[PDB]
């Protein structure tokens, strides 16, 4: 019955012997190998000695050393393991990459390490909800996400953008949404209004800073059936009307089919408060 | 059944005749008086004609003209009604002041009007949760709150600060929290660590931007029992330890009793992972 947990305190004689034994790459009574303890203590010298003895040719079915090394602040074991030929896109038993754990541990230097290797790693995961990009968004880690976006090539269109927007609006992360909105605006190649799915959610919560930030951008106020809410809350109704009025005088928007044949003007004309709001927007 | 809803169209003759009648200050079939419709329309000239005929000496129990005028963007009727001697601190049938409705409508000019008159108005309401100040916080209206704080005299300590912080952290309003935190720091006359009740809330949610903003201030990391959470999540545990370590080197904090006799050092020293983190801060 074996216990390796104290391996980092062993001297040469005991380690050398151990590494000669038939036990050297077995898991102990706690279920961990020697590589696991060396990594956990950031024992670079020991890690390498284990690697020199053939530890990576004898990994168990539940051990993912790269994923483990990704939680360390010192990136050296991660460098060593990549040099040894470990695959940076491998999933563990929870469908996560090593990058995911660098995000989850907030190790920026390890995040930058994997992303300089290939930026595509930020979008690998068993599910969309298991990608390093989405997890950064979900954690409201504005630094990591700002960094991720600076590394997406223009040649690429973010697919998972709608799930990100949802969780962001839902949980009130306004700086995050500004980042996502700046990115949508800058990659708006067909020059249309921005489709924000959960604008209804921000209305219902009435987060004034969130709404004010949304309305700074060329958002699609029409494909949300927002005309239904113009008689609901006047402060918000005024923001929508102000936007609509702007869209009717902006050459970028005034001749769009969505603006021309809108169902808002109908509701505005039938009500008196809304009419007041409109004409006060016009100057 | 009498109906006054068109009154804003009436001409002087019909109006002059109605103001002579015994019906002049009754509510109609819809339940509204003439002043109500005039106000709703922002019909300043008609409001004044109604005031001149004695409308304010004949208010019914459910009539709150100032609260109604506060929802208008034009502040003129609010000015008129205050000249006529209406009480700016009166509660309506819901325990709210007129200022509450200026906040709820987002009318900054009306907010500034009531506050220049009497800054204390921002803290009047049936309950703490009905104050204009709390309502602005709950709406995440950072502009209104930023304005309100600039108008609190140093001679005053804000009482409701507790519930404002709760709602802010519960709902992820980082810029709001930053406002409240700068205010707390500015008025920290006892030069103590900041007491932040819902710290455990931001830990459970793991909002990285919220936690990073919280940890920039001299917050009380000790009166939360946080040592409990040091073995839970390593990214967060590391922010706590970094802070604690700084508190032991800062002359502002190192000789505080709460720091000296802390329950964290215990837990730090018993765990290898924790001592790892501790020693890396410590350089």
């Amino acid at each position: 019955g074996m216990d390796l947990s104290r391996i980092n305190t062993w001297k040469s004689k005991q380690l050398k012997s151990f590494l000669s034994s038939k036990d050297t790459f077995k898991a102990d009574v706690h279920g961990h190998s020697a590589s696991y303890y060396a990594i956990a203590d950031n024992n670079v010298r020991l890690v390498c000695t284990l690697l020199n003895a053939g530890a990576l040719k004898n990994l168990l079915e539940n051990e993912f050393p790269l994923h483990q090394a990704a939680t360390l602040e010192d990136t050296k074991i991660v460098k060593i393991l990549l040099f040894s030929g470990l695959d940076d896109s491998q999933f563990d038993d929870k469908g996560n990459t090593a990058l995911y754990y660098a995000v989850d541990s907030g190790n920026m230097q390890t995040v930058k390490l994997f992303v300089k290797k290939n930026w595509r790693l930020m979008f690998y995961g068993k599910t969309g909800w298991k990608t390093s990009f989405y997890h950064a968004v979900m954690l409201n880690d504005v630094s990591i996400v700002s960094y991720f976006l600076s590394e997406i090539p223009s040649t690429f269109d973010l697919a998972i953008l709608l799930s990100c927007i949802h969780i962001t609006i839902k949980n009130g992360h306004v700086d995050m949404m500004i980042l996502l909105l700046d990115y949508m605006t800058s990659t708006n190649t067909n020059n249309s209004l921005l489709f924000i799915p959960d604008i209804k959610l921000a209305i219902d919560n009435k987060d004034i800073e969130m709404l004010q930030a949304l309305f700074k951008y060329d958002i699609n106020i029409y494909s949300a059936n927002l005309e239904n809410v113009l008689l609901d809350d006047a402060e918000i109704a005024k923001m929508i009307i102000e936007k609509h009025v702007e869209y009717k005088s902006d050459s970028y928007t005034k001749d769009l089919d969505i603006v021309k044949n809108n169902k808002l003007d109908e509701i505005i004309s039938k009500n008196k408060e809304l009419r007041l709001m409109y004409v006060n927007c016009v100057k």
